[PDB]
């Protein structure tokens, strides 16, 4: 895979832009300054074996660019990338790891470590899949666990509740393993919001199958837990972008 | 009013992250490096008063970061801030001034010159209802001229047919006075859309008042016209907003 160009530059600059001008009534500021937080996060990863990583790896750099998260505002997703930050909507409805710093930093970014100067490689980084789990889930695996551990309140958790071949709730998916676990006593409700896209079969819902697998969990750990399919508000984004489903018809 | 702060860390930060990540696959690179582009920036204004402003004033900057501009996707937008970029989506329905590389470095800040050194003030800027209309339509004026002279095909432009004090179109906004006049035979259709704000009265409609008064004006310039109220894509992005709105109802 082909990795981001000038990574310092872009780090440093999506940074700073943050910083001074990105969700500020949102989410506070950190403490460390940009150079810090690069330091911080290079130190991870460089010098190393590409595959040279694990959970631990980027624990420092996650410890300085934690923000406080507010309460009752924290979302998490499984499946459902797009849609979940559209109903989010940056930060205005709820908080998505990719509005906060090291999300925004990072977002959508390649870069990878070499033993060699200068410590990480330009030119190419191995497939993911070529590295063991721990490494490949290293960054955005200590990332969610971080977040999640952050969060306070009542946490919203959207799910695919169309897809035929992976269930709507997973232990081994990113929220099964770096979310849900790491939930404190902080947090009061898990409330889930299972999408139904338009025009596709419905495969999971509220009270069966992996969903209630969840149900069961939640309410173990003494959190309360809701669950709604298509709540009006998100029935509402799907049809802005298909207006002529059969379920989008106005009175 | 309040300047930004670390102006140049924050425009170079901006470019710098636009350049690398943002809109590729939507917008073209410009071939101007970001200090050449705060080179031009900070000229048109630094080392004068604050408001020795002119049309003129960011003529090299604006020269040096406009792109070419995707067919048929350029929307143009008076008065609806929020609607406008939640329907355009980040360039993928439309694009904005403000995805632009010129916009979108710029976009809420605030600056402005004066003659000491540093060549700006970093404590306080004018509130620019202060300053002669040259001065303070300089930036955003010449932002919206060379974006309207690099439109191609049909043109979007929604406005606010919900207002009691402000026309939904009129010649002295951004769009009336340097977008419209602006287009060039590039341009085959203008198509407009009226936002009716969910539970408000009805202002302007298609076809009346300010609304007429543009279609003459395009269908002088040899455009097509059309204009459409609340099209259904963008009234379900109100109703995701506001879910309980009589509007909204479903059949
Ligand atoms: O399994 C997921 C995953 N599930 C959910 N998420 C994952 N991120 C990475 N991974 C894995 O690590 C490797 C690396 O991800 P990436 O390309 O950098 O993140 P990406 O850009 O595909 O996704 C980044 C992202 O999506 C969340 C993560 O917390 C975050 O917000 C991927 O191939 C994924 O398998």
């Amino acid at each position: 895979i082909v990795p981001t160009r000038e990574l310092e530059n872009v780090f440093l600059g999506r940074c700073k832009d943050y910083e001074i001008t990105r969700y500020l009534d949102i989410l506070p500021r950190v403490r460390s300054d940009c150079s810090a937080l690069w330091k911080d996060f290079f130190k991870a990863f460089s010098f190393k074996n590409p595959c040279d990583l694990d959970l631990g790896s980027y624990k420092d750099f996650f410890t300085s660019a934690q923000q406080q998260l507010p309460k009752n505002k924290v979302m998490f997703w499984s499946g459902v990338y797009d849609e979940a930050h559209d109903y989010a909507n940056t930060g205005r409805k709820y908080i998505t790891l990719e509005d906060t710093l090291p999300g925004y930093m990072l977002n959508s970014l390649v870069w990878c470590g070499q033993r060699a100067n200068p410590g990480f490689n330009e030119k190419v980084c191995p497939d993911f899949k070529t590295c063991p789990v721990q490494a490949r889930e290293s960054f955005w695996g200590m990332a969610s666990s971080s977040y999640a551990h952050s969060a306070e309140g009542e946490v919203t958790y959207m799910v695919d509740g169309s897809n035929p071949k992976v269930p709507a709730y997973r232990p081994d998916s990113f929220f099964g393993k770096y979310g849900l676990p790491n939930l404190t006593n902080k947090v009061t409700r898990v409330k889930v919001i299972v999408l139904h896209r338009l025009g596709e079969k419905i495969i999971e819902k509220c009270g069966a199958g992996s969903l209630l697998d969840l149900e069961k969990l939640v309410k173990a750990k003494h959190f309360a837990f809701d669950c709604v399919e298509n709540p009006r508000a998100v029935l509402f984004l799907l049809c802005s972008d298909n207006p002529n489903a059969r379920e989008c018809r106005l009175a």
